[PDB]
């Protein structure tokens, strides 16, 4: 049966919005991707995504409305969507690659993530990821266990504000579980004010900081390297003061050179983010969108057995303006950002 | 070539539209009501397919001047007389055709109005007041409505201007100009990209266009941006895609800056002449990219009998969020209250 609520996490009273689909809801969602996939080349092909926000119209009425309040929620720190159909004998093996990952078998589940992240916004890739596509997949590379990339398991995937560096950076990231039978989390964290020195918050809305790309990541490519050699000076949060944006990244932010009161507010960030990280684990089919204004993510350490059987996620980013970035993207219609 | 993006309703598209809106006014008080702002992306997932599939392909198009839906239902008799003031405007026969405003608005982004201007309601009304025939602001007549780019000094102007035609007897209209790169070449244009220019907030931001009970402090804010413009470009984003900021009677060049004044001027003319007509009829809905175009409305004589031209309309953002710092509470939809 059909149900959702407000799952809180410290005084974070809307933290987590859950639904949980009906059967007839996830058939119809099922219903609608299988449909997509007959009808569209690919889940990101130019032809589906003219089309996505008003095929999302189509999804169940009791999600919708439950995905707009998410939507309009300036505190969320996740959406999670639980029930989806996924046929894991149709569906096959994990592959061992994501270059390997865009299989036949998986497309309908690449479509049903791009119709729900269509209801919060547009979709959009980046072209030093995953080859620029905009549906990518989150799995376990053999040889990649000790990396800092979402290919890792040994070893943390250490918590980060998405594409961090970035003016075009995602307001949601989506990601929807095909499989995950050792119950494999996400860490999310935001910011509670109330938990930290009014001092220390005003120094963090100073522009005061460097956020570099990872080495994840020509007019753009230009602006790439001199983002890593002449970093912008930049604030880690922004807005309203009851309701502030959250943008850090644990691993590449620095302060300004010589502002030490400013390395002293980061690093009582960090600590506080780190001691505030807490897990969501999507079973096969649930989707969960994180608000990458409000909360940073990772991924805890997990043992990857490289068999076929391991966790699967497809991942994508949504922006609430796709027009912004239009300095970055190579056309009206293209979604990848860096792409010209 | 498709600058301009028109739908015209077949008779059950306009019926299934007006049953919608007739829905809604049953159920909220106002069309902009927070319960229903709340329900409002949702509700219009309900209008005609059709009508959504163009709606989306003009939302995506980053080349629009407007988007045009043609021929829904406006009922004159029932409508009765344009009002005399936009204040007396939220009449109980209009409200249908705000929440049909509101429910079209809400498939291209989130609607948002301003605390000083038409005492912060979000559905505004576009009506000729005696008094104001020779003044600047959007109740003028007799003087043209300058071409601008809406609420054009603001960080937080619209994404798209909605203008619902109740009644345009005389068939004035809407003026439009978008910016041809090519035609005032790459020299104007590295200028006009150029932080070179003051753009103050427009006459109906001040408080002689809002009731005299509004606090002082709500203008503090638009003086401020009137006084002490910031150095701010006409020109952003993509050299082949560039968006447009500017209004024809609130820009000038920073001081001093000859050539951003002569970029300005050029800008002027070439906009000037290029302004097209628009005619909303009633029934006409009208989508303005505020990020491609600038608009306006032709002169003409108002009879001040109850039969005048009258507009509602609408802001429209792509991104709520942006704007958070400027608002009262999430949900709230009014910039300046903050
Ligand atoms: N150049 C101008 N007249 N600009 C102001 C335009 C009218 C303004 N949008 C109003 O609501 O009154
Ligand atoms: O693997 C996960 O749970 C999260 C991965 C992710 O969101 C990311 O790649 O940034
Ligand atoms: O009256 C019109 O057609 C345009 C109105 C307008 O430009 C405005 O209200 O700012
Ligand atoms: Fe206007």
């Amino acid at each position: 049966h059909h149900s959702s609520g407000l799952v809180p996490r410290g005084s974070h009273m809307t933290a987590i919005r859950e639904i949980r689909l009906s059967e007839p809801e996830s058939a119809q969602a099922a219903l609608l991707a299988l449909e997509c996939a007959q009808r569209y080349a690919e889940p990101d092909s130019a032809d589906f995504l003219a089309d996505a926000a008003v095929l999302a119209h189509d999804l169940p009425r009791a999600v919708r409305r439950e995905v707009e309040r998410a939507r309009l929620d300036d505190r969320l720190h996740a959406l999670v969507v639980r029930g989806n159909d996924v046929d894991q004998d149709a569906l096959g093996p994990t592959p061992p690659h994501w270059r390997q990952a865009r299989t036949a078998a998986s497309r309908r589940y690449g479509f049903l993530l791009v119709l729900y992240a269509s209801l919060l916004g547009d979709v959009v890739g980046w072209a030093t990821q995953q080859d620029g596509r905009v549906v990518t997949d989150v799995l376990p590379i053999e040889g990649q266990e000790d990396s800092l990339v979402s290919s890792s398991s040994s070893v943390e995937l250490g918590w980060h504000t998405e594409d961090a560096f970035s003016p075009y950076r995602a307001d949601y990231v989506g990601l929807f579980s095909l499989r995950n039978p050792d119950s494999v989390a996400t860490t999310v964290a935001g910011l509670d004010p109330d938990l930290v020195g009014p001092a220390v918050v005003d120094v963090l809305f100073g522009e005061r900081f460097h956020i570099r790309p990872d080495n994840s990541h020509s007019d753009y490519f230009a602006g790439i390297v001199e983002a890593v050699e002449n970093p912008r000076a930049v604030s880690i949060l922004r807005g309203h003061r009851d309701a502030p944006q959250l943008c850090v990244d644990s691993d590449f932010t620095t302060a300004v050179d010589g502002d030490a009161e400013a390395a002293g507010a980061l690093d009582t960030l960090i600590k506080h983010l780190g001691g505030a990280l807490y897990e969501v684990v999507l079973g096969p089919g649930d989707v969960a969108f994180l608000d990458n204004r409000n909360v940073v993510h990772g991924r805890r350490p997990f043992r990857a057995r490289f068999d076929g059987t391991d966790r699967w996620l497809k991942r994508i980013n949504v922006t609430a303006d796709l027009r912004k970035s239009r300095a970055a993207r190579r056309d009206a219609q293209a979604r990848v950002l860096g792409e010209a």
